[PDB]
């Protein structure tokens, strides 16, 4: 089973690119993510800074999650980040997802030794 940080990694970190160039950017990295392997994920957020960045927000502004949760933390400052987002077009095994970049404050939910993210919440 893969571990609740790796998960996060997969999911939500493209350190690789400043941000997205393109508007096929979701649906290339949703496939090559395994985002879209069984069914289609109909959100998800990547983040475009280090990793060291994503998990340095865990010792940033506590903020409760929007599940009542209290181990949520709020990046002092913006990040570049993509949202990716299901269309009406989309139809697993055809996925189709609208891309949406942003700079914005990211939240994430933090757990373990060491404490790192394991869920994003939300960006503002
Ligand atoms: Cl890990
Ligand atoms: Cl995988
Ligand atoms: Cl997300």
């Amino acid at each position: 089973k893969e571990t609740a940080a790796a998960k996060f990694e997969r999911q939500h970190m493209d350190s690789s690119t400043s941000a997205a160039s393109s508007s096929n950017y979701c649906n290339q990295m949703m496939k090559s993510r395994n985002l879209t392997k069984d069914r289609c994920k109909p959100v998800n957020t990547f983040v475009h800074e280090s990793l060291a960045d994503v998990q340095a927000v865990c010792s940033q502004k506590n903020v409760a999650c929007k599940n009542g949760q209290t181990n949520c933390y709020q990046s002092y400052s913006t990040m570049s980040i993509t949202d990716c987002r299901e269309t009406g077009s989309s139809k697993y095994p055809n996925c189709a997802y609208k891309t949406t970049q942003a700079n914005k404050h990211i939240i994430v939910a933090c757990e373990g030794n060491p404490y790192v993210p394991v869920h994003f919440d939300a960006s503002v």
